[PDB]
């Protein structure tokens, strides 16, 4: 009953690139979100984007075949909403 | 080991009237989103903010206080990321 779900954190042009990067391999996650950030912390760098799974296996995939720069935080959970 | 959500799905500046009331009331969440969408499916209508509470019971004083136009789809859940 929960969606398994990637968070990426980071500089908001950063995380732009990476979804130009990411548009390549669209099999590989089911939904991405545009960028966001929660209200009041973003005056950093805290600048996000969330992409959701149909299984664990299909994200183990997106991580193993998708390259993320160091200087985005990756965190994977799972939602239930 | 989750934090308790709601999402607001439905219109953006809707969405935007409802933030200037909720921070109103701001001791009944922890944070809560800028507005943002799934890349694809906003040609609706389809805009979203997330808040984040402490406790289901914070969440259900917040609901219980914070009255939300019919405009907007209201969905509790969980998240632990």
């Amino acid at each position: 009953n929960t969606t398994p779900i990637v968070e990426l954190k980071g500089d908001a042009n950063t995380l732009k690139c990476l979804r130009y990067r990411f548009k390549k391999h669209s099999t590989l996650y089911t939904a991405v979100s545009s960028t966001w950030h929660w209200t009041g912390h973003n005056v950093k760098k805290s600048a996000i984007v969330t992409l959701t799974y149909d299984s664990e296996w299909q994200r183990d995939q997106f991580l193993s075949q998708v390259k993320i720069p160091k200087t985005i935080t990756v965190s994977t959970g799972f939602m239930s909403i």
